[PDB]
This record gives structure tokens, C-alpha cells and sequence, in this order.
């Protein structure tokens, strides 16, 4: 059976004449194939006002070492061992459009090195991505994220994203956006290989949300009621002094919660803008008729 | 007696062939079996908005080295030493479903280890560890926030997690929240080792909160009056005005402050909804009234 | 005199053969009593609502070394040095009751050391320390916040914390906070030393404090008043509107400061809830005679 | 064809007699010319009452070594290689008007170097850089961020900052800023040299805008009728005390978002101020006349 | 002309027996004096409600070093070379009554070195600093805030704080404070040396600040005016209880952003809780009169 000492003698043999910063190909000319895995596991929260979205994934690196390899019957059938991060050469991958946030430095770690060559890398990463976020349609409304890799320096004749696999783990259920987060891309070759995965996120139905419309759709009723209220039923011009200030206080409400960077403003915000200035209207009517 | 000479030697024959990043077993086929005992100290705070608890525990994690093993009679009964925490193999378990918000990295401090082999390595850590919030049944809420721990990267048939002693270290007294964290769970092998410690999270009533909640009663009980008042009294459209005023403004209060992410919403947030929905028809009624 | 020369080969005789991580005792048997200094700076801030108060203290760690001693006759009269505090053994006290926000790690600096053995290790330490904060008797409220100190992982049996000399800088005047930080206790043995510093804060009557509750004070009065008026004068409701509006302003606005976390709640805060449920019941007599 | 042995073999010889901190040219009476490439990436953010901007950058540092080159084909063709950030000299570039709140450090990198010397050091880097914010012209105001760099410490005879190219890459567009960062400049030498690029900001006039503004236009057409109702209409101290009213909390609200710090101030807050003191000026007109 | 050789051996010579941590004196009784240079930048803000100032300078700390010396002739004229800054001693300098916020660490960098032996260590520093800010005289209120300068650990028998020279650089122009940083100041000898550079700051009079006045002044006057008003004109309880109303507003408004922390309160604030007062006494002679 392998021994401690076995895996002692491969490690001393594996690592003598490896330099961490010298690409791990025999032959310089051809690339090495990068395959990366972002598997999701929970979406914490979509900050609109700083148009982010912050995140957990599971990101993962594959690639083919070719000096790292041995016979694994030479070292009485060790077919993995587990390297520190640092000693080994790493992609220069980076997530491209994200401030990550995560809390452990991306050279501090271990790795999973096969027989064959084949390291696997597996990294959390808690990200702060930009996301351009369109509350146009609140709140039945729909957003596309782009989560981006990019090597960091080097060409696409020395290193390439061969594919990017983004999937979803599951490990908890939002109850808030409804995450499609799922296929296979292939990178993208301008100078610098990259890839995106397309995150679809779509605002999940609650009925906290339909009773916090529900004050809304009242106060429009009874706004439309007070304007076909008559002129000389006496009660015009307090009522719309009372709706007019309080139309007033939910629309600075919601414009200063709402994404001041959208491609198109809130269709409900609008409506309401125009629910106040029908009672401004309204008010309008009521003082004329009250001089004349 | 043991002296400082003495030491030296026992940790010069220790260290000799010890390589940090072999596995700590004789034979390679045989896992290890970390046991971890995680102590909660104080619950700081529980976010409500951002879905997080604040706590600080003291994390501790035991396993056996196979290598790290001596006679103590052979060097003056010494039992036990203090190694630095980067120089000896360490179970690379993570904080799985939280934020290390920790000001110490995970690789300075000291462990202890033992003539058997036995190593504890006991490590303090403030989490922000994201628990699913559901402020249903406010004030009278309970919460579950599950704290995992699981292997960053080995298999179950490296590393796993033989056991999770969770208990509560009664430091301070909180008077905001009821903890009941105590329990002893195996890990769950599903690729990669992991469990979890079920965190039990009850509000105390407490006076204040009481108080809190009598303006809402005794507002629910002068709607009701002023909606059996006569239509005639006079006194209908001011006070109907001005409690719609009062609710939306106790309203727009609580909206902003109850989690959005929630299983269902808040009874009492529904309830207040109603009420408003209730001054609302009130106020229907007597504009209704006074222009017929 | 003592020279350049003279100071390295003191230095190089010196470290010869120290390990920074076995105890410094020649016999191992023996415990070493560490005696802390804990003297405060400025008292920035007390968070009431984060239950933290924010400082800045002069953390002073003393101890004896058995190893590092020499003749100073010796070395030309040379009676001190100063060495890296990541080269020498340093006791693993921690800021057991705090989060150490400070901007400069624990292990780089400079420690001094005299040939008889004593180490001073001052070192600065700003620190958001968790307080049970209760704002029972605001704005005269009093509060102890007690600073841990307690080693990491070492026994009583070898590290022990001798004492605790604990006082007050008087950098600054605080104007705010009457701070009586003052004595000395011994440590305390319970599987870990640890000791812990009592801190008195005493909020100090400002004239703004007393011009900010004056108008608590006529409000009061205000009210009395008004549920004295006639039934029948005629600004019963008007009046009991308005004030009960103003009184759940300032309801609303106190309750969003105060502290949630308290063994009791506010007296003040208390004493305005019974002012506006007082409000609520002249306003219910108002309603009533008016109907009637 | 090149190798993994010759690329060894190269980087041996090449490092053999390098001096990190020796700067890299034959004769030390030259000067290292640095030409940098600054092109933005985002514009996240225009915090106005921080007077910040906050952006993302892709800069770039381009120079000549004197002591790193090679004859290609003295090694099989080898045209280029990447060398670790830390192991090379590095001009001592810093944002100096800047707080790089980048998340990886500025000495944890790659660098590309050419068989010539030409040395390209490509970094992505995340700034909160000072900007002075005029909102005066507001909402159609224009601003101009200068982003600065200079050299740390090394006097203008030794290092220069040959020239500054300064673009956009068009990653993202913004919808809220319109961005003109396009130009070359030469460094300005004034005992340390310097450059910086000049950042037009100005606001895209979008339909969520002119609807936010719609309510302002038509409260001032209601005060001017209000302030010219009779005074004998009987609504005149009724609308002007709910106008002002309605009229202090806009200003209020606007008052807390515009910057305190700008050369003169913002002329639509200015004209709100002169809309209240006229809705004022229209109060103390409806008392006098209602006294008299 | 001087070469790499000749710096290369010229370093290689110099740094043979120098001690990092044996302060850089050939005979140890002599102190080695710190003249630091503190040049301002930029003031980005003044924070009341935390008792900060947040600024940026070009700290600057010249000594001697008696070992680091060299004839330039003797090496082809090389007259200075630049050092990293973790290779040679560097005094202890702490900014001790300030939060380093910096975001590079004080052991990465470079420092000129002179071939007599004088040393330019050159940092850039972002500095939370602590001042005791009095909102008095607001808002034509000046302030002084010390700048402290201190040694960490040595003596004044070992290092001393030789001057102290503050000015400003002018960088950028505030127009919100005017700076007056200027002045040379010897150091304080206390068991450890330390300076202070005084820093005054003056509001500057804005007229954007004139206008937000403008309505406090109003508010006065029309409150005069309606207390002045006839008893039985019939708008007395009206206006007083609009008034009364805004003016609460306002003053909960102000007192939430004045500073509490002053050793006088705010004179416009308690300006304006006269005015309350007066509000309030208009109120109740109306009651009065109303009921009599
Ligand atoms: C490693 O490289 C050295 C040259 O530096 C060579 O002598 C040695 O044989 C090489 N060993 C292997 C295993 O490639
Ligand atoms: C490198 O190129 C040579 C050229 O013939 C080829 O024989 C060799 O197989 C290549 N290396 C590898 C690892 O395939
Ligand atoms: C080596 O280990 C693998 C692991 O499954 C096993 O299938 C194989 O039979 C082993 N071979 C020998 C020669 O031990
Ligand atoms: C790879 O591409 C870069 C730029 O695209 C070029 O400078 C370099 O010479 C190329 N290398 C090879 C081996 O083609
Ligand atoms: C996710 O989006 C893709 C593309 O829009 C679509 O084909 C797929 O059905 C979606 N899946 C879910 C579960 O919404
Ligand atoms: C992606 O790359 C694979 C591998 O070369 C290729 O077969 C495929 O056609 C490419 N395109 C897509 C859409 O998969
Ligand atoms: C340690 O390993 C070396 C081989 O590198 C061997 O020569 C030596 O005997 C070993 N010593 C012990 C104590 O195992
Ligand atoms: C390793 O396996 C061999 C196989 O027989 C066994 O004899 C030995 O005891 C095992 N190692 C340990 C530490 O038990
Ligand atoms: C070794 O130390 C232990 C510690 O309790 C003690 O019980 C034992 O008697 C000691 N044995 C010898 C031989 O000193
Ligand atoms: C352990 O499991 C992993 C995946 O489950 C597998 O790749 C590896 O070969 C296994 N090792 C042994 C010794 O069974
Ligand atoms: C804690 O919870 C468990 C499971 O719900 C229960 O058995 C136990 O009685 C609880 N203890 C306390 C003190 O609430
Ligand atoms: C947990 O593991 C232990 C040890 O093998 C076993 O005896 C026990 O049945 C397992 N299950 C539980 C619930 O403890
Ligand atoms: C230091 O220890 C070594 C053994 O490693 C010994 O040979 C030497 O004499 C010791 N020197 C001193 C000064 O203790
Ligand atoms: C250690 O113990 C022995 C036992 O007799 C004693 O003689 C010696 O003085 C002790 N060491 C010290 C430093 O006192
Ligand atoms: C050594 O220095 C101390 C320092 O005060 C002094 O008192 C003493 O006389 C000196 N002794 C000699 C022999 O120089
Ligand atoms: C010190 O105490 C610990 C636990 O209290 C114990 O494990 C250890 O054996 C003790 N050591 C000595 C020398 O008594
Ligand atoms: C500080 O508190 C202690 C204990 O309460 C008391 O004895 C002492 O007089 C106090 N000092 C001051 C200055 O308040
Ligand atoms: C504290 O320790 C000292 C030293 O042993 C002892 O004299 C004293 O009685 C202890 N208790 C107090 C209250 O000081
Ligand atoms: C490097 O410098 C050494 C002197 O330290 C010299 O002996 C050697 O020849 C030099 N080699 C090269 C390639 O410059
Ligand atoms: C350095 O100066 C000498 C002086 O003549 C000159 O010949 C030489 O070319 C210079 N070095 C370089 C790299 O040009
Ligand atoms: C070296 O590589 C370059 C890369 O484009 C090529 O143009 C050139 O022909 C090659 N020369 C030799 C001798 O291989
Ligand atoms: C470069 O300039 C600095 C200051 O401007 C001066 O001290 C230094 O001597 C100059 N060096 C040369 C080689 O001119
Ligand atoms: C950018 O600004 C420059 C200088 O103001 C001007 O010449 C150029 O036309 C501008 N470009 C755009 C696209 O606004
Ligand atoms: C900038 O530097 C270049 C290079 O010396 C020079 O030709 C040019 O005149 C300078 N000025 C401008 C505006 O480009
Ligand atoms: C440096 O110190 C060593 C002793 O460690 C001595 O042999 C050597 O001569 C010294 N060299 C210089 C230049 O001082
Ligand atoms: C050190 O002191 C001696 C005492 O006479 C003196 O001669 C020498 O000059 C001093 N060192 C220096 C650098 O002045
Ligand atoms: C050395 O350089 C300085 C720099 O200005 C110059 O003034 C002096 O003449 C030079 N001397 C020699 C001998 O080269
Ligand atoms: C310097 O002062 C400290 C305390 O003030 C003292 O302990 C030390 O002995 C003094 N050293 C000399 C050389 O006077
Ligand atoms: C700065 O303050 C000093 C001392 O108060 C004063 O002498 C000097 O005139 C002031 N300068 C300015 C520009 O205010
Ligand atoms: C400051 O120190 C210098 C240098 O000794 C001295 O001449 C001066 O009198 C001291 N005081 C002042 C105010 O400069
Ligand atoms: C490194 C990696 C990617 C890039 C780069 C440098 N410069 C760019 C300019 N425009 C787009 C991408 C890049
Ligand atoms: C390391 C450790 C755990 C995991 C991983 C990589 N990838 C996963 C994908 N889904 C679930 C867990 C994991
Ligand atoms: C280290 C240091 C202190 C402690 C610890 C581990 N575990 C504890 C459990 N309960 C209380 C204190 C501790
Ligand atoms: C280093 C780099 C730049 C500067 C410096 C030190 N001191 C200054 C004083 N004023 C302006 C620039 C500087
Ligand atoms: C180091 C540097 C300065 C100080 C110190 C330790 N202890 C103090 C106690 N009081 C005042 C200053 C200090």
C-alpha cells in the first residue's frame, strides 16, 4: 500500500526541476486548455441602488500539466496527491467584472493534481459583480447578469478559456429571485481570452409584495373618486391637499429607492408621477372654481 | 525535569522528514477523522435585513497524527508541545455557509499537540454566516440558522468530518434572543465531508417590545370607533383623514424595516395593512356620504 | 562605551540557539507570569445601538525570559536592546471580549528586552469591544464595560496572567462620558488565565442634553392642558390631532434610537409612550362627547 | 522548437546578477522613460457628497530594461517571457490623487517582457479618486476628474513618466454619465514627475429625470396661483400654509443630497429656496390682510 | 560614468554587517535625531457626527545613518542610491492620535539614501484622525485639530523627534474650510519623544449656507409676526400649531446632525429651541384665550 514515504519520494521527485512561473508545457508553442466550473451557491442579495448583485460561487479550474506526471505504479499505486496553491503554476484568471470580496487571498490553498497531468483547483469566491439593472417593469421585472473570466495577461497563443460550465448547486432556495443560472459557453478570443456566464434573475411573486401594491391601487381609486368628487360638495380642497401631500410623500419614497441607472425609467414610478399630477390637477380645478 | 534543551530535541526529531502538505497518515488508504467542537461565545447581533447572525465562537478541530508521535520517558516526560500553526498539516475546514469576518488569517497562531498524536488546534472566529429569516410570526418569531463546516477540497476518502460538538459557552446573556445551540451530529458524506450545527433562535418578550406594540393596538381600537362613528357627527372626514395619515405613516414605518426575504410576510405588517385598507374604506364612506 | 559591533555579537550570542516557539523557561515545569497594562487613550465613541464602544488603548505586556539574560559587563555596559517581535517568544494574549481593529498586525514591531530577562512589549490597540449597554436610566444612565484579556491556548500550568494594571491616560477630555478606568486585580484561572478590566461610564449633563429634553418637558405640559380644556371649547379635536400626531413623531423617532438590547427599557422612552397613550385617551373622550 | 528546458535556462542566466532595487540601466546617468496606459473600464459611480468617482481601470506600465535582454536565437526563438511582479524592477507608479481600494495588492502579479527589454506590466486596478463636484448647473451639469500619477520617490534624473495615452474600452455603457476619456499628454516634471488625465463627466438627460423634475415645474405654477388668488377667496391661509409645508420638505430633501462642497451653489436648489420665501412672502400677505 | 556594477557592489558593500534592528549609531549612547516633514494635500472632509478629519499628506522622516557612508569617489560617483524600505532601519514613527487608513503597509517601499549617511524616507499617509470638533460658533465656527507625531517605543535617550515642519501643498483648493497648517515645532521629550503639528480650520462662508440660513431667519420673523398676531383674529391656533410643527421639525432635523460630543452646545441650535419655545407659548396663551 502507498506509504507516507512514497508520497515523500514523488513530491521530491515531482517538484525538482519545476519553475512555478514557466507555463507547464513541453513545448512552448502550444496553449494550454482551461476549463472552468462556476457552480453558484447562494445569491445574498441584488443592491439596486449600486447596481450589484453579491454572490457565493464554487469556482473551479481545470487544465493538463504535462511535466507533473509519473507512472503510478513506480510509487506503489499513489495516484493524486494535494500541492500547495503557491508552488504550482495557476492560470492568471481573474473575475474580470467583480471587486471580489472573499476574505482568503487566491494563493493560499491546495490543489488536486491526477497522474495524468490534470489539476483541479477548486476556489470559494464571494463576489461584488456589476450588473447594469433595469427596474423598468418593477415588480414583475427580469434581469441579465454577466459573471466574466478573463486571463489577466496572458495571449491566446499561451492560455485560453476552453470552456466555461456554470451551473447551480441548490444549497439554499431564495424565495426572492428565481436563478437560471445553467449551460456550457465556449470562450471568447479578443487578445486576451474570456468567457461570461448569463445569469437570469427574476423577481419571484410574494404576496408581501401584492400587499405592499395593494395601498397603491386604493389610493388611485380614491384619488379618481375625489377628482369626480362635485365641485360644491365642500370637501374638494381638503381632500386634495391631504392626497396631493400624501401622493407626495410615497413618490419621494419610491424615487429614492428606486435605480437612478436604467436603461428606462419604472413604468409604476411614472404612473404614480402622474397619479400626483392628476391631484395637483385636481387641486388646480378645485381653487379656480372656488374664486370664480 | 523536562528542559528547554530538552525540547529542542524532541521537536528537532519531530520536524525531520514532516512534510506540511502529506496527509498525516502511515498509510495512505486510512482517512482522518477530525472531530470539531465549535463553543458559541455571543450572539452580537441578528441582521434581519441582510440575512446574516453575528456571532463569535470558538471553533476547535482534533484529529490524530500518525507521524507526530514519541516516547515521553525518552525525553524527560515531556507530554505535550506548542507548534506554530503553518509549520504541521492542518484539516483545511471552512466556515462553508459564512462570511470569516475574523481579523486573524487562518495560518498564525499555535496548536497543542500530544504524545498520542492528538493535535487541537482551538481558533477563535467571528462569523457572518447567512441564515434564511422569516419574520412571519413577529414578535412572537423563532429562527433555524444552520452553521456549516465542511472540507474544502478533499474527499471522504482522505478527510472527513467524524463528529460536530456544538454547545454554548454561556459568556454573556443576550436578553434579545433565546439560544439553544447543544448537540452532537456525524458528518454527512456527500463527496466532500460536512455537517452542521442547528442554531435555535427565540426573541425574548420583553417589555419594551410590549410597549412597542401598544400604540398599535390602541390605534386599531380608535379606527374601529371612528368607523362606527356616526356619519353625521361631523368629525368623520378629519379623523379619517388623519389616521390614514397616522397608518400610512406607521405603514411605510414597518415596510421598510420587515425582512422582504421571507417564507410568508408578517402577520402583524398584514394586519396593519388591513387596518389602513379598513381607514380607507372609512374614508370612501364618508366622502360617499357627504356628496350624497 | 558600547558600540555597533558590540550590540550584534550580543545579539548574535544571544539568539544562538532560541526557538520562538518552545516557552521560555529552562525548566518546563514552571509557569511564566505575564503582568498586562492596559492603559486607556480616548474613548471614541459608545455605540448604543451596536452595543460597542470604540477606544484606543496602550496595551503593555510584561514578562520574564530565562534564556535571554547576559552579563552587561560583558558587552561594554550594553543594559538593553531591541529585537523584532516575531523573532522572540511573545505570550498569545488576545482581546478575548473585542473585535482588534487595528490597522498594524500583532507580530510586526519591536519589543525591549534588559539583561535581566524582562520583556516590555507596548503596543497600541483600537478596539470595538462588546458592552451590554442598558439605557434604563437615560439620559443620567451609568454602564460597565469589562476588557478580557485571556491567553489563546496555553494552560494555567504554563502561562498564567499575573495581573492586570489597568488606568487612564487623560490624553484627551471627553465632554461627553466621565470615564473612571482605574485599579489593579489579579488574574483568573479557569483552564485559561484571563482577567478582565472594569470600565464606568457616566453620560455628563450637557446643556444641550437639558436643552434637547426641554421640549419633551412643555409637551408634556401641552398635554395636560389641552385634556384639561371644555368638552365644549371647541379645539378639543384639533389640538388632540395635532399633538397626538407631534407626540408619535417624536415616539417613532426615540424608538428608532434607542437600544433594543437592555436588561430594562428607557424611563424616558417609557414616559412618552404613557404620553401619547394619554393623548389617544383625550382624543377617545373628544370622539365620545362629540358623538354624544 | 522552444522548450521547457530552454525557457529554464534562459531565465537562470537571465536573473543571475539582478538587482530588484538597482535601477535597470547600464549607465546610471540615464533616465528609465515609463509611458502608461490608462484605460478605463466602468464608470461605477459619481458619489456627490463624497466628492469621489469610482471606476475601474485596466493600467498599464510600459518601459524599457537595459539589463534583461536576449538573443532569441541563441535559445531556440524564445521571443518572450513572463517574470513574477516582485522578482523585476517596478517604477514606483502610484494613483497618487487616489485611493485604490483594489482587492489584490500591487507586488502579486506577471509581467510580459520582450527579447528587446520592452517591459509591459498590464494592472486592473479599482479607484476611489477625489474629485471637485460642482453641482451647480444641475441636472445638466458637466464635471472634470483629473486622475493623477506620479512617481513616489524618484527625482525627474532618474525616472520620468514619458507620456500618459488615456481611453475607454466601451465594456459597458452607462446610461446615467456620458464619458470622454480620449487624448495623449506628456508628464509634467516638477522634482517628481507627474501626468494626469482629464475625466468629462456629463449627465444623460433621461426621461425618469425630466419626470422626477415635472413636479417642481407644476408646484411653481401652484404657488404663482395661489399667490395670486383673491384674498378674499377664503383658501388663501389654507393653501399657502399646506404649500409651504409641501414646499419646506422639498428643500429640505433636496438640501441633504446636494454637495455642501462646490464653487457656487446649485441654481434649482437656489430657486426652490426663492419658491418657499415667495410661498412665505404669500403667508405673511394672507395674515396682514387677515388682521386688517 | 557610474554603472550596475558599481551601484551593485556598492550595495553588496554596504549592507555586509548592518543590523535592521540596531539603531544605526556607532556608539550607542548618542540618540539619533527624526526631523519629519508633514506636508497637507488634500482635507476631504471634516466628519462632525464621528469627531474625524480625513486628509491626506506627504509625511516625510529625514535622519542620519553613520553606518550606511561611502566615498563616491571610490565608486565612479555614485552619490545616492535607493534602498527597500524593510532592509534598513527606520524609526519607530507612529501617527498616534490617528487611524492609519493607508491602504499600502509602512514596510513596502523605498528610501533615498545620501552618501553621508542622510536618509529621505518619503510616505503617503490617509489619516482618520481624531479631533475634538465643537459646533459652537456654527456655522462661523473655527476648530483646531493636533496632528501627533510619537515614537512607538524608544527612549529619549535612543530616538528623539528633532522637528517638526507642517505646511500645505495646495494640491487642490477646498472651498469649504480654509486651511492654516504652517509652523515648525521642536519636539516634546516624555519619556518618549513626540511633536504635534497644530491644524486650524475655518468654515468658509458660502452662499449656498447664506440661503440655507435664509429660511431659519423667515421662519423667525413670521413667528414674531403671528405671536404679535390678535388674540381673536381667528388664525392664532392655526398658524401656531402649523408653526409649532415646522418648527419641531426643523429641530429635530438639526439636533440630529449637530455634533454631541462639544464642549459648548450649538448657538443656532439653541437659538431655534427658543423659537420652539416661543411656539409653544403662543400656543398655549391661544388655548388660554380660546377657553377664556
Ligand atoms: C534538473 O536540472 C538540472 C540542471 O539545473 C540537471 O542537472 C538535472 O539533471 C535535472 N533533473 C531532472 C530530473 O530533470
Ligand atoms: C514537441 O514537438 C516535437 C516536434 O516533433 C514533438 O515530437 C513532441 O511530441 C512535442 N511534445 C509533445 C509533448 O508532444
Ligand atoms: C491501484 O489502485 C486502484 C484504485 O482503485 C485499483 O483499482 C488498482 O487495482 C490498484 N492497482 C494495484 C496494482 O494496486
Ligand atoms: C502571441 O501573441 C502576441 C500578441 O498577440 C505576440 O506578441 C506574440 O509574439 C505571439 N507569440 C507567438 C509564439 O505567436
Ligand atoms: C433558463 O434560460 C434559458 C434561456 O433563456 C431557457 O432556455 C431555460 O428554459 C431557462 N430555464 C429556466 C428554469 O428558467
Ligand atoms: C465549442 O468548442 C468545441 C470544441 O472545439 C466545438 O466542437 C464547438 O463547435 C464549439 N462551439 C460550440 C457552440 O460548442
Ligand atoms: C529522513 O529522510 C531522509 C531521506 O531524505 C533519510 O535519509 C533519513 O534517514 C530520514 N530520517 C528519519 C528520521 O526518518
Ligand atoms: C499499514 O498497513 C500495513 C499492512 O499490513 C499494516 O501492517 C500496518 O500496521 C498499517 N499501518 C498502521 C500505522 O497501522
Ligand atoms: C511524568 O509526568 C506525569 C504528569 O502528571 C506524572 O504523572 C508521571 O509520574 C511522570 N513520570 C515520570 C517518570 O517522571
Ligand atoms: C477517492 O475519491 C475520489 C473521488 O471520489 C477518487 O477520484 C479517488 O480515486 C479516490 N481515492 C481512493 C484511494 O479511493
Ligand atoms: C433545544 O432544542 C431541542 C430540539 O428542538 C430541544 O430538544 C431542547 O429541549 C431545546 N432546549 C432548550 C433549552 O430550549
Ligand atoms: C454516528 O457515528 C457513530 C460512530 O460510528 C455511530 O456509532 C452512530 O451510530 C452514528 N450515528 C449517530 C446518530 O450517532
Ligand atoms: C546550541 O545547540 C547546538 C546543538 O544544536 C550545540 O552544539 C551548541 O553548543 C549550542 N550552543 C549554545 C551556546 O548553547
Ligand atoms: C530547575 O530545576 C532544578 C532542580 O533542582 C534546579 O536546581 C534549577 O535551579 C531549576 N532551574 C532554575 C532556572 O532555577
Ligand atoms: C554602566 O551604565 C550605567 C548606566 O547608568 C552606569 O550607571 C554604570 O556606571 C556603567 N558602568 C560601567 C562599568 O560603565
Ligand atoms: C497542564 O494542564 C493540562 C490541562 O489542564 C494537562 O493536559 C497537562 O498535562 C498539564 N501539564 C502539566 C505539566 O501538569
Ligand atoms: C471609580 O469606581 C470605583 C469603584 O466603583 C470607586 O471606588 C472610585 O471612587 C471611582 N472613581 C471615580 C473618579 O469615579
Ligand atoms: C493577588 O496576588 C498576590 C500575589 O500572590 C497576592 O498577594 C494577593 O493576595 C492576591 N489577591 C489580591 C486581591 O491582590
Ligand atoms: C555576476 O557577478 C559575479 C560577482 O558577484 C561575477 O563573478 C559573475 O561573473 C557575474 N556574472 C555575470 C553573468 O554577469
Ligand atoms: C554608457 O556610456 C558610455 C560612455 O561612452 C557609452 O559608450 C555606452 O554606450 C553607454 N551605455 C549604453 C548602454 O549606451
Ligand atoms: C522565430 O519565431 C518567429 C515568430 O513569428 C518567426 O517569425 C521566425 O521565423 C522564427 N525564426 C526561427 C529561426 O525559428
Ligand atoms: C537628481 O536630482 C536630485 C534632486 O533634484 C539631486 O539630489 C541629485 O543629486 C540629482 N542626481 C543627478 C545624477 O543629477
Ligand atoms: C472630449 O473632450 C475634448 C476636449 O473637451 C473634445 O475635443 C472632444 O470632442 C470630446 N469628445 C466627445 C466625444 O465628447
Ligand atoms: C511631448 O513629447 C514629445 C517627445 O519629445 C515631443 O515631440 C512633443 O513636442 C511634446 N509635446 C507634446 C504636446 O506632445
Ligand atoms: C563583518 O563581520 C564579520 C564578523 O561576523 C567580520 O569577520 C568581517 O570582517 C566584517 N566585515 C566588515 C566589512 O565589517
Ligand atoms: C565614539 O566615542 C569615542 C570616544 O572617544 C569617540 O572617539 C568617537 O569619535 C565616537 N564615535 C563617533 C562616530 O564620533
Ligand atoms: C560627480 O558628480 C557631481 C554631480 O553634480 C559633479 O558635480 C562632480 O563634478 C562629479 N565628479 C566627478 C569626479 O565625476
Ligand atoms: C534610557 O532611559 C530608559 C528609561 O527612561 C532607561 O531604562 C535606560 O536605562 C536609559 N538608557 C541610558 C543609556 O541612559
Ligand atoms: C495661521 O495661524 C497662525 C497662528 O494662529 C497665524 O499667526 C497666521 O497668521 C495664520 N495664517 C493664516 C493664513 O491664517
Ligand atoms: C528648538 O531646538 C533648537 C535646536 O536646539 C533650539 O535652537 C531652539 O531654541 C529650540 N526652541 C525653539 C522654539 O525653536
Ligand atoms: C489585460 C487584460 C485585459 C485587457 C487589458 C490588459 N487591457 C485591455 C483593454 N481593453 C480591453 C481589455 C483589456
Ligand atoms: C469544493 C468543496 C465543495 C464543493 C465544491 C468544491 N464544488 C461543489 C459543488 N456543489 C456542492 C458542493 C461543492
Ligand atoms: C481557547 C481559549 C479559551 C476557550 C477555549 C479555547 N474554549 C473555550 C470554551 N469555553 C470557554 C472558554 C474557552
Ligand atoms: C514624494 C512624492 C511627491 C511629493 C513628495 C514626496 N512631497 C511633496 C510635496 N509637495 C508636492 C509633492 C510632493
Ligand atoms: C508606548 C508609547 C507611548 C506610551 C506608552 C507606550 N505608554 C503610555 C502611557 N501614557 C502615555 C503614553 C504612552
Amino acid at each position: 500500500t502507498p506509504t507516507y514515504g512514497d508520497e515523500r519520494l514523488l513530491r521530491e521527485k515531482l517538484l525538482t526541476n519545476y519553475s512555478k512561473s514557466i507555463r507547464p508545457v513541453i513545448n512552448l508553442t502550444k496553449v494550454v486548455d482551461v476549463t472552468a466550473l462556476l457552480y453558484l451557491q447562494t445569491l445574498y442579495d441584488l443592491d439596486f441602488v449600486n447596481n450589484f448583485i453579491m454572490a457565493r460561487y464554487y469556482l473551479g479550474l481545470i487544465w493538463i500539466d504535462e511535466k507533473l506526471t509519473w507512472n503510478p505504479l513506480d510509487y506503489n499505486n499513489i495516484t493524486s496527491i494535494y500541492l500547495p496553491k503557491d508552488k504550482i503554476w495557476t492560470p492568471p484568471i481573474k473575475m474580470c467584472n467583480s471587486m471580489d470580496k472573499s476574505e482568503e487571498n487566491d494563493g493560499v490553498g491546495e490543489l488536486m493534481l491526477t497522474y495524468t497531468g490534470w489539476i483541479n483547483m477548486w476556489s470559494f469566491r464571494l463576489l461584488h459583480t456589476y450588473c447594469q439593472i433595469n427596474a423598468y417593469t418593477y415588480p414583475f421585472d427580469e434581469h441579465t447578469c454577466e459573471i466574466y473570466l478573463c486571463v489577466a495577461l496572458h495571449t491566446i497563443n499561451h492560455t485560453r478559456i476552453k470552456e466555461l460550465i456554470y451551473e447551480d448547486s441548490k444549497f439554499t432556495q431564495n424565495y426572492k429571485w428565481d436563478i437560471n443560472v445553467s449551460g456550457k459557453v465556449n470562450g471568447t478570443d479578443e487578445l486576451f481570452s474570456y468567457a461570461f456566464a448569463p445569469m437570469y434573475l427574476r423577481r419571484k411573486l410574494t404576496v408581501g409584495i401584492i400587499a405592499m401594491l395593494i395601498p397603491t391601487v386604493m389610493m388611485t381609486i380614491l384619488t379618481i373618486f375625489v377628482f369626480l368628487l362635485p365641485p360644491e360638495s365642500g370637501e374638494k380642497v381638503s381632500l386634495a391637499t391631504t392626497i396631493f401631500l400624501s401622493n407626495v410623500l410615497y413618490l419621494v419614497q419610491i424615487d429614492k429607492t428606486t435605480p437612478t441607472n436604467t436603461k428606462y425609467p419604472s413604468l409604476l414610478m411614472l404612473y404614480l408621477m402622474l397619479l400626483s399630477m392628476l391631484s395637483g390637477i385636481a387641486t388646480l380645478g378645485s381653487v379656480v372654481i372656488s374664486k370664480l
